[PDB]
């Protein structure tokens, strides 16, 4: 009952991975991660609506053989309750891109130096509607 | 080698799931495995091109307690080695339903009794690019 998993994705450098999902109506914050497993990941996709102190913050983080690194925080939140959502992640090999909703964009460092993405899960209050690669 | 892996899809009857992916240039044949687990398949679509001594002919069965059911072979095959195929299924306790490309539809029985369908995976000739729930 949590989310949507995918492994063997074997995203290269330069491909985009673009994930559209619901919010929940009532949402207090939902997760994507994407990496190489469950401990290591390469970005924590963590929009917070209200959770861990954080209200309408957007919160990503890595996550090196199950220990998390240092949070990187954004300054807008193109998010909405009860609300289609959709995020466009690029990888490349000094960093990861993620366009948001809006169209606002943001880099986070590929600190595990990944050279591809064989894993995405979903968690959270966010259904996921579909998913592309390319 | 193998495809995407997908699970915790929760499909419910009535949804559509619809997946789009690209044949190998090279391909004998493709397979897309719908069910519980690797163990327990309410679905594996296997078109086959040129292998286990068919041609052309899409072979369909079930998988229970990792044991074989009986095949079933559709009337028509609208694939090719090298190209983009979709294909759209939905299911209710008795049976799937599969769309092709062409837009044909057939049914295949619902042999696991499934009420929800968590897992997915594809072979290493159908390289999916696209998936959606609808
Ligand atoms: O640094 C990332 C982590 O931050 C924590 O506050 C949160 O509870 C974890 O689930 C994870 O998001
Ligand atoms: O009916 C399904 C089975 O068909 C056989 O021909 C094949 O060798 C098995 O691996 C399995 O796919």
């Amino acid at each position: 009952a949590s989310g949507l998993v995918a492994s063997n994705l074997n995203l290269k450098p330069g491909e985009c991975l673009r994930v559209r999902g619901e919010v929940a109506p009532d949402a207090k914050s939902f997760v994507l991660n994407l990496g190489k497993d469950s401990n290591n990941l390469c970005l924590h996709f963590n929009p917070r609506f209200n959770a861990h102190g954080d209200a309408n913050t957007i919160v990503c983080n890595s996550k090196d053989d199950g220990a998390w690194g240092t949070e990187q925080r954004e300054a807008v939140f193109p998010f909405q309750p009860g609300s289609v959502a959709e995020v466009c992640i690029t990888f490349d090999q000094a960093n990861l891109t993620v366009k948001l909703p809006d169209g606002y964009e943001f880099k986070f460092p590929n600190r595990l130096n990944l050279e591809a993405i064989n894993y995405m899960a979903a968690d959270g209050d966010f259904k996921i509607k579909c998913v592309a690669f390319d």
